[PDB]
């Protein structure tokens, strides 16, 4: 959730925004062991709840995510039901455990490509195309992230807009992402210059990743 | 329908089968006026039913068809329904009124392309691939005819091969078409020679459009 101004200005400016609760567990092993863990229930659910609480009459705030690479767990399940119960005036979506899994309305990969599978075991990343007719599948497909725009980047963002186009199921995504996350340090002279990781003795570090 | 030795072939030797009634009014204007005209359901009905009685016991027929190129008309409806009840072992397939009216279990156009839509106006040809995962579209796809094969021909035919394998709902297609329309006329010297439309001062004609 952002600073609570955000909402006050895409409210006021008009653009429509994904209110995402603070929960990531990317470097667990595997990615759900927390999320599927009941213990951590109480914690996950006050990142939600308290999210929705603070958010909810928000025009802007369209849709409701449970959060971000956390794989697909049982507490996931009953918080996407809570929100469904509490405000069914929004879709909620959550890109964990493949995308599509009973936790989102909404198919919602990140860096799926247009044309070309990328079939991963468990988690298979389809043809943006292919997914939406999967055998019993429905739902509309945005994108969460697309088009990583790391560094001289940005090739191919043409065929994904086509695809947008063409495909009436295919409603968009979100590019990753606004902005570099660079910060300033200052040589010898006093002279700025953008850091990046490890530049301040971080280690271990990702380097310009974060960029 | 064929000639009746034609099914037990096919079920000897294995090949799957639609069964096709001879109803086709291609040149009506529209195309379902005759179809649509309750007038003409008897008539229409005696092509379908007798149809199934004859041969509703081969194997090889796996699907019903209702024919080819008569529009959409009411009597289609009727007679899609009444092999439905007759019939529960095989689908009943129909192209007429733009490949998937509720009369087909099945999406079947005639030259759609692969990535390329053809927004005709009423009977649009979608690309096939755009098709499937058209708001609210479940049913499988299969060209009942497609690569048309007149002349120096089959341009692009591995563009669908690639699709089919690619997409599980896209399950194929019937190539038109197998065999040369053409007949055998003689020289002054008793040789023989290939004729097409109009070599027999057939006319008005569409001449090696048979081919
Ligand atoms: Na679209
Ligand atoms: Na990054
Ligand atoms: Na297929
Ligand atoms: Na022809």
């Amino acid at each position: 959730p952002n600073h609570p101004l955000w909402y006050t200005l895409c409210d006021r400016y008009g653009l429509y925004v994904v209110d995402e609760a603070n929960i990531e567990t990317h470097g667990m092993v595997p990615m759900n062991r927390l999320t599927d863990d009941p213990r951590w229930l109480p914690a996950m659910s006050e990142r939600v709840t308290r999210m929705v609480q603070r958010d909810r009459n928000h025009p802007s705030v369209i849709i409701w995510s449970l959060g971000t690479e956390s794989g697909h767990g049982a507490n996931h399940d009953a918080l996407y039901r809570w929100i469904k119960s509490v405000d069914p005036s929004r879709p909620v979506q959550y890109e964990g455990g493949g995308a599509d899994t009973t936790a989102t309305d909404i198919i919602c990969p990140m860096y799926a490509r247009v044309d070309e599978d990328q079939p991963f075991p468990a988690v298979p990343k389809w043809s943006i195309k292919k997914w939406l007719s999967l055998p019993g599948e429905t739902r509309p497909l945005i994108l969460c992230e697309y088009a990583h725009a790391m560094g001289n980047s940005l090739g191919g963002f043409a065929k994904y807009w086509q695809a947008f186009r063409q495909y009436p199921r295919l409603q968009g995504g979100f590019v990753w992402d606004w902005v570099d996350q660079s910060l300033i340090k200052y040589d010898e002279n006093g002279n700025p210059w953008s850091a990046y990781g490890g530049d301040f003795g971080d280690t271990p570090n990702d380097r310009q990743f974060c960029m």
